[PDB]
């Protein structure tokens, strides 16, 4: 049973009562009880429980290939549901490049409650040894970063966690389940923001959970019935249905990736590309140890600042807009647009060049994406 | 300018574009730019901003004569927010009567972060003074109280919160903008569980949250942006339609909550009757003050939780399930539902006993709820 | 058992599997069959079937105490699949003054095939007798009529129907089922535009029908099925929803209709105004004998099209656009939006003049809309 | 521009408002003007201008290149939309072997309006000009054809429809616009149920019209307006939201349909199999030279009706279920299912032999789904 199947069938998204071939959207608020405590489906309260979200949280669940699935109203939603299993006190490491709203939770919100934070270049495993003090409860991970696509040895890192007792996490979102299961090399928690890919239509903004950790469970589903960022049904019927379509969505795009790619090596206007795909990029041995495919942000570098506004008015199917795994593809200037706060000397140090650009390729002809991309750096 | 247009006619609810007369559903996460940073009408990420989002913001904005209006994906959301204003150490004081999943949330998730909570009888409002400790910065207030409908004097509590430098919040759930205004008395954050009388019909979990502090509401759209909980377009849309009716609603649940009152204090059966209607119930002088009408949430006591349990299978219009303003009446037994998690011995300090009932009246017929549960309590 | 109740408890409007309190809403077009044959539920293609519209057709059922409900995708796809009753050389009779597009389509699209129609002031009741051709099938009756409010005698049509064998249609959008119910008083089939007051929120364009009828139902499902106008599984969900207020509306529209309809009797810029409610309308008494209350539209005379133009100008409450039955009162001039479709001389024969103004009276603050069309007549 | 970059580019798909990369989803009925007959975005009515109906309809407009959509809520409605274009004595031709929906609307519908009938092998272009009457006006075509995949010469019967003046409709449904696009070939009107691949998502229940004719369009919006089969918005909006995959998954389900028929053809209990890419198909060459791909439903014959049922009892990952062009691929009995009302020993001279089975292939894995059905049919 491979990937493109269990995509189809994995997971519970039919209706067992009326045998509807789709996830019923529950828009409802509570569940009438048989006698006190006496519920007929388990359900009782839409917080707690909505059939809806149960359906996406088993498809989230059997695609990582973990036991237990949870919906938030956003990736950040989840990621801050992870933070909360830790206690003032505690340390947590995660990688340097981290996104930056990840960052800024964890640094303008929950060193406020007295968690602790390490960032690390985690592209040298050794690098979180070094960080590990004896408060330390948990280890995250993105691979790859944005938008410099630095890759962590996932596997290295769940040893690590788990010979110091940390949780590990492992923010897949540039991967998907479709490429990178986290848990089966022995991370804790795996989540995503479904607002990228998974949704994949660029109209849900949602995280995704998973773990096979019953105790983590029951610590996450505490926290979010009592915390309640929770992903309403609407949105939930809409992440199964954009789910479908993850594994075919992922093949077009990278097959536009290998090819786009071999254009920017070639290009003389670029004189730099990030992707884990390139057999110079760091850790790329790494990262096809952990992985059967490739996300499709790719970065590169142009002269400046104005080759690259210019790259972004001269392409036709390149669309300048925030996010990324949309069937669009989009374009971007992360000096200009995510990283603009950080000063630009400090920038160059960090890698965010001027003429950095960063693209996370659609669904669109191949062809049209590799032409449309060169005839636009044929105008510098 | 009176309050039944003002449900029609205040806040955006109308598309500017197209004329439409309905708030458009924004099913959507990312919007395209004209320029690096050129927004059309400033939307640029959905977690930021959406525009069904800040429809129902705007609405409930003007509903609570604040400036800015949040949207949260559930009470419990908003509340977590609110909360986020703080810091490890700061201290917080609640009313001593306060919803189930509040109490569990502030005791067993805040103070792990180091906040700290003690629970006042609010009801006498110099017990707020005493409780002030130096590290003392925010005062949370419900009223009347979720189930013993306990009326605390918001606008004494607003002076007290300004002369001590405290954040005043008041959780105006069981009374709806359309009866009390705490902003209007002093109060800076004013709260509500949206999956209540505001959505009206059993199918929206949601919060709102309401403040004229400009200070206040850049502080909590950072941590709304920062923590994600935000209200998906599909359910905003469900909230501002549900918003129409909502003086039409409340009309008929106090018309009908008068006899019901009235039954129940008569019935042999029935002990003793919680609601702020009652002459005689605590601090009704108080509420009168404050609102211009009165929540549809009662509770009154049976001789026993088996006398409840009858209770409940004998009403034929009233619904066994967890939740209140609805247009169904509901009915529960607080001590084995809702409030749970509130421990057993404090339960029945506070009465909170085994054979306390709430219902929450709805919208059917006057006659009809008196008479099914007069009908109903003659068989005990 | 009172109207209020029905509304509220009246049809299966909740989820037998999950206990949830509204209707699923079952985005879904097909259904699993365990064996060739052997439905779960009953449910095997949604076009033949689908749960949220079976909840929407057994509301609509049992409202008009009727035993069959069915969904359409408009009101006007409602009226085509009740003449699709009828064979080429059929004739039909409907009453004098109809909606525009329903006159659009018997006289434009019908006719062209075959389906003979006459207009006859059914005011008077023997009327339609001289009218009765050998090939008349069918008697089609608003009442009252859009937009002069006429009102025939329902229980006189129908047994004049069923003297001679003709189907008896009333097309009962004027009145709801909370105030007239035609299938009590003999007619066979009702329809309504749900796109106004039952939907009640200007979001729902539908048509429902409902009949007793064994034999005409079997007959009108064929026809939904062969033809395809179905009401889509959202639409059929926000219905439900819409309905549960349906009683609180019309009331609060009642109380307004009564003190508006007063003012515009007294004053000087109004010459003749339509409602059934006033003593001196044709045909009051029958409509006070077949009716519990009154629609929310009036029709009402101002000296020239211009002196329209600048009362719905002036008004801050009324808004100008199509439709009816809104939460927002709405203004129109029918013979310049509505009714155009009907020849000019036969509106100016009937009264619709081009000083003709209709209003649907919405749910604001009575005093706010009696005052604003004042203050905006008073500006002529 | 190739196909995969016009189907996420092409059409009207995105918020000039506000900028939203989606259609914004308008749940509403009516729209504001400025003054009478002033529309400020050209909207006065849903029922005859939606802009989310609006977007689809513009998209399937340019994926068909026509130059106007109309979206219905069924093919069954598109398909009645489109006979309502004749009158009374007129004659269409359609092809012998059309769906089982087409058939019972043309003979127990229309032909009660006096429109005259002939079904006709068209697979021979010249049984359509033996068919043609002088009350002719109208020839309709399906290919291919449901169960057997009958090709019929589009561009032929363009041809022939031009000379004798007749209105050409083609039923694309089977092949979709990635494939097929019959408005190239001469063809006047193209109509698709987008209930099975444009959907894509078994989830929506609509029909789509496009044509370049404008006199053809004028009429086709005057019958949609007065007779009211629209589809709703919500569907409007999943129907663009599936399109987006439509050319991914169509070719995910040609590379399983091609390694299906290496199977069956080289099976022993498989007797024949009906697909046009087999090239001793009767007019392959035709198929191939007006489509650059296949549907993906295949018919094969195994021996009786028992070892179909144990076909479909033995496979794991095909689903018995009524439609097709889901993700999930489908299985099906037509002697059974689709064609049961027709008699045993004439559904054997129509070709439904016994053991006529039907799939739709989908877009899970081909090694999954061809070993599936190998080791089914191994089962015999
Ligand atoms: C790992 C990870 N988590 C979380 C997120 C964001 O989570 P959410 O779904 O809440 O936006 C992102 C991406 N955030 O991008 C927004 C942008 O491109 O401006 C991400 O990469
Ligand atoms: C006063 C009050 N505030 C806040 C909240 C939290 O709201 P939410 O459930 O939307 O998270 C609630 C939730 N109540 O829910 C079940 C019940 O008591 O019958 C509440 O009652
Ligand atoms: C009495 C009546 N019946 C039937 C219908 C048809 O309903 P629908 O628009 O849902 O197809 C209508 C539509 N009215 O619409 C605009 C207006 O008159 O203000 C109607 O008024
Ligand atoms: C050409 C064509 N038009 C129309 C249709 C159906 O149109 P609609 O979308 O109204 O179902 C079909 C398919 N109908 O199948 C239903 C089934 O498999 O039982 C079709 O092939
Ligand atoms: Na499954
Ligand atoms: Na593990
Ligand atoms: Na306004
Ligand atoms: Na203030
Ligand atoms: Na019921
Ligand atoms: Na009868
Ligand atoms: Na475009
Ligand atoms: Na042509």
């Amino acid at each position: 049973s491979n990937k493109k199947t269990k995509l189809i069938h994995g997971g519970h998204t039919t209706d067992d009562y009326t045998g509807a071939v789709t996830t019923p959207i529950y828009q409802t608020s509570t569940y009438l009880q048989d006698d006190i405590g006496d519920l007929r489906q388990g359900y009782e309260y839409s917080r707690t429980a909505n059939p809806t979200r149960s359906s996406v949280e088993s498809v989230i669940a059997t695609l990582e290939n973990g036991k237990h699935g949870f919906a938030f109203s956003s990736g950040v939603a989840a990621i801050s549901a992870v933070v909360m299993l830790l206690d003032k006190g505690d340390h947590i490491i995660l990688n340097s490049d981290v996104y930056g709203g990840t960052y800024r939770a964890l640094t303008k919100v929950f060193t406020r409650f007295g968690i602790e934070v390490d960032f690390v270049d985690t592209t040298h495993t050794d690098s979180i040894v070094q960080a590990i003090r004896p408060t330390t409860k948990m280890l995250f991970i993105e691979t790859p970063s944005n938008p410099l696509l630095r890759v962590t040895d996932i596997k290295k890192s769940a040893e690590i966690a788990k010979e110091h007792g940390l949780i590990s996490v492992v923010d897949n979102t540039f991967m998907t389940p479709y490429y990178q299961n986290p848990l089966d090399l022995g991370i804790d928690i795996v989540l995503h923001s479904a607002t990228k890919y998974l949704g994949g239509h660029s109209d849900v903004v949602a995280g995704l959970v998973a773990t096979s950790d019953d105790k983590l469970a029951e610590r996450l589903a505490f926290i979010s019935n009592s915390t309640g960022g929770i992903l309403g049904p609407q949105d939930s019927y809409l992440l199964v249905r954009g789910i479908k379509t993850l594994g075919l969505r992922m093949e077009q795009i990278n097959r536009s990736v290998i090819e786009i790619i071999k254009m920017l090596q070639a290009h003389p206007a670029v004189q730099q590309v990030f992707h884990p795909s390139i057999e110079s990029h760091l850790n790329h041995d790494v990262h096809m140890a952990q992985a059967d495919g490739h996300t499709g942000v790719i970065a590169f570098e142009v002269k400046n600042t104005e080759s690259a506004k210019q790259l972004i008015k001269a392409t036709s199917y390149y669309t300048l807009a925030e996010s990324l795994g949309a069937v669009e593809s989009l374009i971007s200037v992360p000096a200009l647009m995510t990283h603009a706060s950080i000063p630009a000397d400090i920038r160059a140090k960090e890698g965010i060049t001027d003429g950095l650009v960063r693209i996370s390729v659609g669904i669109e002809d191949t062809e049209d994406l590799v032409d449309d991309l060169k005839q636009a750096l044929d105008t510098l």
